[PDB]
This record gives structure tokens, sequence and C-alpha cells, in this order.
């Protein structure tokens, strides 16, 4: 089906070009921001990929982005891609529910193989969601036919 | 359910015991080992845990585990705690199909970070093996009757 789907967040227009191309040209379709208010309208528990967000940004942060994805669906994931001097709070932010950082400057496999990871973790999670949706439709429909 | 469970593969005694108490102390159940082949003989693809090891050690090292593993079932996920000097390989080693890395000296909160995250994909893993048996089951039983 579809290819793999990342929304991508970074106010610094060159290295969120750098990771969009990174990341198109290892599969994934991208959709990339300036500004998290803006990554988030399109943002519901609906959606089949994952998030990709510099940590730091003028305006809403990394962090402050994570709490209102992980209020909308605790299993979209979302990576952090954070400077060494902000390790420490990505690592709290994974125990908290993010799911993984990559540290900057961007080693593009590195970013490759994070992004990968946390995709087929989103689509385990869709089609866990999908199947129980069909077992109880079908378990609906017999329930009424008997 | 049961506790998450790990395949702690370690030459090293003392650096075994501190990795397996810090998994257990996170509410991991840990089967420890000191050799590759040893834990080899308790894994099949309905192992319902991930494997953490060493990529070094005497006999059969931590990639060739890894391809024994990968035999078994691609999706039965496997975290290398490696040296400085041995991350490109297990960089590379998970372009292959590993799971992740831990760089030594561990650090535990990190440990214990990429433990949950393989020990969550696999249990997606096996949930969504599960639901489809049962969808299969279900469609097989309902054919026969009609």
């Amino acid at each position: 089906s579809a290819a793999p789907s990342v929304f991508l967040i970074d106010d610094d227009r060159d290295l969120r070009k750098a990771m969009q191309q990174t990341l198109e040209l290892a599969g994934f379709t991208v959709s990339s921001f300036a500004s998290a208010t803006e990554a988030l309208a399109g943002l519901s528990a609906d959606f089949a990929g994952i998030v990709i967000s510099d940590i730091r940004m003028p305006g809403m942060d990394g962090l402050a982005l994570f709490r209102k994805i992980l209020a909308l669906d605790p299993d979209l994931p979302m990576i952090l891609v954070t400077g060494h001097g902000d390790i420490p709070m990505a690592v709290q932010a994974i125990q908290d529910g993010a799911y993984d950082f990559i540290a900057k400057p961007f080693a593009a496999d590195r970013l490759v193989q994070s992004a990968r990871r946390a995709e087929k973790k989103r689509r385990l999670v869709m089609e866990n969601r999908s199947l129980r949706r069909a077992a109880e439709a079908a378990s609906e429909g017999l329930k009424l036919a008997a």
C-alpha cells in the first residue's frame, strides 16, 4: 500500500530540506513544515505516519508539539532531532512517551534507520487497530444474524 | 499478561549481571546466558520477547547470533550492546535487520528505553499474528458451517 509517511518539522529550511531529501530518497512520502502548529493542524489519531521534529523551535518547541501529539494518540511516534546539549531532555521525553531521538548534525543513515523503526511501529499499530475493527464488525454481524 | 521478556547474552558475567538487574528492576523477566548457542537453543519464532547481546563474544559473536535469529524470525528484535569502535558495524547490522544498538559502557536508562521499544514492537507483532489467526479460524468455521 501507500509509501511510509512523515510529517517533518524544522524552522531551519536548509536542515528541513536535507532531512526531507534523505527520507524521500529512502522511500518515504514527506510533508514538511516550518512550524509545529501548522504540522499539528494536519495530525489526528488516524495519521498513518510518524512525526520528526527539531526539539528547539521559535514559538512552539518540539516538546510542546510532543505533548499535543501524546494527547492526540500515544501510539503516533514522535522523533526528536536534538543538539548534544539537549540530549538529556530528549531522553527524559522518551521516558515520557516520545519515541526516539537523533543527534545533530544529523547522520543520514541514522535518520533513515530511526524513521523506519518508528514507521514500522506505527504500521503495526494501525494494522492491529484495523484487525480489531474487522473482528468487531464480523462479531456484530453474526450477533445480529443469530 | 506476562511481564516483558528478554534473552540476554554476555560472556562477561559482571556486565551480564548489571544489565540483567537493570532490566529486571524495569519490570522485565530476564533469562541470561554466557554464550550465544545456549540462548539460541531456547529461541523460536514463538518467543514473545527480545534478544540483547554484546556484539563481541568468544565463539559465536553477536552478529553470528543475529544471523541465526534473522533466519528464525526477522520480527524477533535483536539489540546489540557495542563498544564505540564497533558502532559502524552495528549500524550496518541494523540496516540488515538488527533492531537497535546500545553503546558501552552501558547507560542504564538508555538500555531500558531501547528494550522497552523493542519489546513493544515484538508485542505488536505477536498480537497481530494472534488476531490474524483468530480471523482465519473464525472464517474457517463459518466457511464449513455454510
